[PDB]
């Protein structure tokens, strides 16, 4: 009886195995745009993905992960609210059963169709596993998806999903350029938070871009054909793999923009 997104194992159950679920810096949150304070001390975000080297795409029974070779200093996130340099290890999405839900963060209670997370670890802690034990261990870049025009840079991901339908399936996925998933503007909100799945560790500086990307209805419909279940198990469509907004408690959301 492992955690998931269902009635009996979903977000309202996670606190039993992971008591930090009710902690002081949980993610995601609602971004109240009128309360978020413009912080002139925040720097432009530096996203350097020119040398990013993807290895594999994996269905882990929760989402699909596009994984990167993080063995050299290549694909790095720095500046913005960050001190030092954070290395890209993987990206994944959260999405809904319908276009009206799927994002984890919300903006004035607006839910987007999906949300992309690019996960980076602080190079001062040497590897990903050590970084998540630190309050400044990870920087996750969050990007909202709305349904409209296709995102050409997403199509290579969409076209490989047929090969990883079920939990435990993986495929070679080299030479994927994550620059093709970025909106025009790097205007962002930032706040201290957590992983949004177990183990829910309070190790993340969240950087949520204001500008969504557009994807087509056809692109998101292919996300919704994935399965939570393993090959030769009862079909459970991989949909609504999002955690709802958690209490903000004693935190401030800062805006990079006026
Ligand atoms: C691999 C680990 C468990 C899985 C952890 C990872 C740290 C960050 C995320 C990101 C998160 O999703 S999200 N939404 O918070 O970005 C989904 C869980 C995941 C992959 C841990 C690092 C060490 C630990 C075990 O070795
Ligand atoms: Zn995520």
């Amino acid at each position: 009886h492992h955690w998931g997104y269902g009635k009996h194992n979903g977000p309202e159950h996670w606190h039993k195995d992971f008591p930090i679920a009710k902690g002081e810096r949980q993610s995601p949150v609602d971004i109240d745009t009128h309360t978020a304070k413009y912080d002139p001390s925040l720097k432009p975000l530096s996203v350097s993905y020119d040398q990013a080297t993807s290895l594999r795409i994996l269905n882990n029974g929760h989402a699909f992960n596009v994984e990167f070779d993080d063995s050299q200093d290549k694909a790095v996130l720095k500046g913005g609210p960050l001190d030092g340099t954070y290395r890209l290890i993987q990206f994944h999405f959260h999405w809904g059963s319908l276009d009206g839900q799927g994002s984890e963060h919300t903006v004035d209670k607006k839910k987007y169709a999906a949300e992309l997370h690019l996960v980076h670890w602080n190079t001062k802690y040497g590897d990903f596993g050590k970084a998540v034990q630190q309050p400044d261990g990870l920087a996750v870049l969050g990007i909202f998806l709305k349904v409209g025009s296709a995102k050409p840079g997403l199509q290579k991901v969409v076209d490989v999903l047929d090969s990883i339908k079920t939990k435990g399936k993986s495929a070679d996925f080299t030479n994927f350029d994550p620059r093709g998933l970025l909106p025009e503007s790097l205007d962002y909100w930032t706040y201290p938070g957590s992983l949004t799945t177990p183990p829910l560790l309070e190790c993340v500086t969240w950087i949520v871009l204001k500008e969504p990307i557009s994807v087509s209805s056809e692109q998101v419909l292919k996300f919704r054909k994935l399965n939570f279940n393993g090959e030769g198990e009862p079909e459970e469509l991989m949909v609504d793999n999002w955690r709802p907004a958690q209490p903000l408690k004693n935190r401030q959301i800062k805006a990079s923009f006026k």
